[PDB]
């Protein structure tokens, strides 16, 4: 065996695990129905890759990144827009 318990520093955006279809069927988050085909497992549940979407943007978050926030997922694109909030032009 081996030691670890080490890391390094990261970004709190997080992702979602991509589970196919047949492995398991979990009961989504939001509709909380059976899934049958893929679903997708963050935050210590499961969702619809068809519904999983931002709360601001409304915008598919599969591929993308997100950060919660008081019961809020915000794609890196929506976070690093307020939350790092760069240097302003205009
Ligand atoms: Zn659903
Ligand atoms: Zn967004």
């Amino acid at each position: 065996g081996s030691s670890g318990s080490s890391g390094d520093q990261d970004t709190l955006v997080q992702r979602a695990e991509h589970i196919p279809a047949g492995k398991r069927t979990p009961m989504c988050a939001h509709c909380n129905q059976v899934i049958r085909g893929p679903f997708l497992v963050a935050l210590g549940k499961s969702w619809h890759p068809e519904e999983f979407n931002c709360a601001h943007c409304k915008n598919t978050m599969a591929y993308i990144g997100f950060v919660e926030e008081k019961g809020a997922l915000y794609c890196e694109l929506c976070y690093e827009k307020f939350f790092a909030s760069g240097p302003s032009s205009g």
